[PDB]
């Protein structure tokens, strides 16, 4: 899809505004709105000058402005704006060299895919994530200097009309798994795409979910553990690799899974805590990664066991042979999370890392001399951030991740880890006020 | 003080009830009230049969009842009870062998002092702690399945009458440091005693503080960090060792401190995380042990620096030469905390452990190649508990701490660590609800 | 009705979503919504992969996913959904063998009918149930750790428009018995069908009743005893057997009832407590099965007496000769309840079990030596579950009921029986608080 069709869309729909959208390192979606008459054919080869004071690494204290370069293939009319608006996802570029910014998640995902095609291991990667959310009727939260409080108060029309709006915005939905045990938790299934296209689709997914919940007087949250004792929100990711139109993950070994797939799983397992720094970036994210029942915390693979973090779905077709990693949560930044998973898999393929043996029939039942032995995902955000700081190397292959970008990301996550670490919590008043 | 004087006190004061008090492993103070006519001369050589279903290690699923053996030298009239009551602190003994229970904090402190006298290093140990508390006008807290909340709402008569009641109950008070910056925080200074006598005095201290605050319609808390950003409650402990009436901590080295004292500091520094498991037993306790200004988190000693955890007070008398460790908090169990500190010091003296060099002029200012190098106290309760589980050895010298007692203590602390770990906190709703 | 007509219905009505519905062992109706463009001709020969974490036996801890295979003959447009939805009832199949799941109520009902046709006793079975419900204006209930509470606050338009919506959804209604004594209690009469078709119709019946009551701001409940002293909700079931188009229940014996019918009644009477485990599955269900007036608790048959649980309606046509069993309640799972009744009748026919003699003129008036003699239905849910555990055999004939399915059902019922058993009830506070 080119720019000429975008101008044709502008004239066709009588678009008044164009909303240029990009993503922080935090994953939040930033936008600049320009009038539709400011969009010309030349606008797609210079972009728009932008002031980079966005939170995170973009708050670099030496530098000048950045460039918003739109991707014309991502244009879609916004369903929620009263004045007809055309949404375009943009990359952040350095104004001089006109190259992708080092601290741009979308540019990093594009670099990861380019490095994939460069190494010759595969031609493309297919990602299907399963982001789950919570729908609540109401919620009030706050934390002043004299205390804290939170209070959450828990239809088919909302779910169906979410699916309708998602299909308006170019997503191909194919199910909707409302859950009656742990009521409130929903998940819409969508079709697989490549890495950066699927990350853009996740951003659209969250946008639609939030706004449709708003219009029905509800509140949706993609927060990994919004509520005590009830099951948390996860985002399982199915990965496949394709070269010239055939799976590299289809083979003859365990559960019909190929040798390259086994090294992919080995690479994911080895770096899973550095990955956890990016796939599980919040402190809330580790209140659902606690050892127990149905918790994706054991770093091993099994088609049968459902305590293993890496699952191998059984499909009656060799053309659909993928691996599902289950520890990521929907609070991740899709670009950074997906790039981290891809690079871990590529480092596993490159170094012939063997995962080991399938943990078919060994759940959290605490085997006498195996519960401690099996690798686990990070236990807290500090541990994941420290392991990322130590294990930068697999992210730096091919120049996808800069040391400066990783440093800025880690500092930005730490300034929230510390705010959580130093406030006193009401459960500690319940337990330790008298003590 | 003997039992005959206790019976004389019963007849003299017209005592109606006798309140036998002991301490959990959690540090909470348990009691059994018996009528004064049940107290005879024989009562002081059989004790009282007790059902040991108290929380913690005392909930042992094989065993029968325990024996409450009173210490007649700890008898004191209760100021707060309408019907004249005589308080007596008791030890928990095994009914058959009639020996101190292995999971009894008071028995463990007595064993630690007996091991001190046995090793011949010193004859007695003097402990002076400085427990600080917060006085609030009101507080409401809670945590249901649909949220959490806490709300704290912040005179000379209360402080003075606390000191009066403490001197009624045998404590020798000598100051009262109300603090105007960080209003609400108080601390009463008292005179030094030996380990187990000082721990009993800390229990009396907390009892008096809580009840006097109750009667004035206030709420006192010995909780290490009850309130955000304001300075937390600590319990600095001054240790001295005496043999035949002279300090072993008085010498000619740094700040007039002796060689035995230097090995004591070395032993405290080496085991400071296993100690932290006992001196800093709550998860709240590590919201005040965060690196920063005036935080006793650097494991080093200095008479001048006040970022070092171990201070060496300057006193114009060789007869008062002590070391102050500043990381313990008032939520500790005085018996277990003091026994842990004493045993760490004794292991340092026994193994000639040298602390190193004084960190006189190096605060938290982050030296280029020293902030990471210097040992730190544990960063979380899980880390402290794991280090205790790994570093049992110094606690087991002389049989003071049993493996079974340590295991029960660690499990009892973990069941609260986990409850804190798995609830979602309102600050995480502030930070991650939209994310 | 085939799949081609279902695709034609999709195109004709402009259906946007397809709602695939199945039933728990608890009887609750579960659903998965897929977009209408995901429904193709091939979709009706592979089904949809489903995650079987549904409550009950489906929570089996070894197994992988299940298959939702739709029944194209059950397709009906949903009247209550804003976005046009097509409802299809589905069976749960094992993905490999592609056979009916052992713990699937609908598959069990299909197996029961297949076993009926296999044994050669009859060709088809006609079931007509009479489910009664309560319409309330409002209700609030709850049970916390500090108490419990319930409060129920009690037109022709609602009843008529229920009948209209039921006839929209393929049901053939033929009456509506609002009751003025015991106001609030309603019942819609519908036409007889075969077992599994009638069970599907009961599910539609409950769905329509609940949602139509919702839209008028009411609350309908199929709960056997929602209110004290007033008459409870039952579900009388008329059974008939047909072979080559003629009743096997039409004959010349008592009330024009045939010999095969008499053995059917004998088989129902013999196993009536194992049946009660399935037809009366709640603890509430035995607050209406209490001996007294108009209570269907005496295990005997009579055309005249209305204290007998099994009635023989008098019809002026040999083509309508059926037996009515009156103990089942609308909280039953229609598939399991109907399969249990059919298998009890078939075991009675197979073993030539004679019911005995009609109890024409013997009500609950307590005959001197007959009130104790006559068999009774189970007195509590525990007794019914124990009798089911002991009397599995008649359910296992022909492989309809698996031991594993029965075990899972019993455990799932017990986990609710125990929750009811261990909470204290407000009537026990009225009676025993002072005592
Ligand atoms: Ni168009
Ligand atoms: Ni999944
Ligand atoms: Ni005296
Ligand atoms: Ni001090
Ligand atoms: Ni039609
Ligand atoms: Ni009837």
């Amino acid at each position: 899809m080119s720019a000429e069709h975008v101008l044709t869309m502008l004239n066709e729909h009588e678009v008044k505004f164009v909303d240029l959208r990009f993503t922080d390192t935090k994953g939040k979606e930033q936008h600049v709105t320009i009038p539709a008459h400011q969009v010309n054919a030349e606008f797609f080869e210079e972009g728009k000058m932008f002031d980079g004071s966005s939170i995170g690494g973009w708050k670099g204290i030496n530098e000048s402005d950045m460039v918003l370069m739109p991707d014309a293939s991502t244009a879609v009319i916004d369903p929620f704006f009263a004045d007809s608006t055309l949404i375009i996802r943009c990359d952040i570029l350095e104004p001089g060299t006109l190259q992708g910014y080092d601290r741009d998640p979308r540019s990093i995902a594009k670099r990861a895919e380019d490095y994939l095609r460069s190494t010759g291991i595969a031609d493309t990667v297919l990602f299907g994530p399963e982001p789950e959310f919570f729908l609540f009727d109401d919620i009030r939260f706050g934390s002043s200097i004299s205390g804290s409080h939170v209070a959450i108060d828990d239809a088919q029309d909302i779910r169906s009309e979410m699916c309708l709006v998602m299909e308006q915005m170019g997503l191909v939905v194919e199910a909707h798994h409302h859950e009656v045990a742990t009521a409130g938790q929903n998940e819409v299934a969508t079709r697989f795409n490549t890495m950066t296209k699927k990350a853009d689709e996740i951003q659209i997914y969250k946008y639609v979910v939030h706004n449709v919940a708003h219009r029905f007087g509800k509140t949706a949250t993609f927060m990994p553990k919004p509520m005590f004792g009830d099951n948390g929100s996860g985002m399982h990711c199915h990965m496949s690799l394709s070269k010239n139109g055939v799976n590299l993950f289809a083979g003859d070994k365990y559960a019909g899974l190929s040798e390259q797939a086994l090294y992919y799983i080995g690479g994911v397992i080895k770096h899973a805590k550095a990955i956890n720094a990016l796939a599980n970036p919040t402190t809330n994210s580790y209140k659902r990664l606690v050892p127990g029942y149905e918790a994706p915390v054991m770093l091993a693979y099994s088609a049968r066991n459902r305590s293993a973090s890496i699952r191998i779905p059984v499909v009656s077709s060799p053309k659909a042979r993928r691996i599902e990693v289950r520890f990521p949560d929907p609070a991740a930044n899709p670009y950074l999370c997906f790039a981290a998973l891809l690079m871990a898999g590529l480092d596993g393929i490159k170094n012939k890392i063997h995962p080991g043996e399938a943990m078919d029939k060994n759940l959290y039942d605490l085997p006498p001399e195996e519960a401690k032995e099996i690798p686990q995902v990070a236990g807290s955000l500090e541990e994941a951030l420290n392991e990322l700081d130590l294990d930068r190397e697999f992210l730096k292959a091919g120049g996808v991740f800069t040391d400066e970008a990783i440093d800025a990301y880690i500092a930005l996550r730490r300034e929230e880890d510390d705010r959580v670490r130093m406030t006193p919590h009401p459960v500690e008043f319940e337990l330790y006020y008298s003590v």
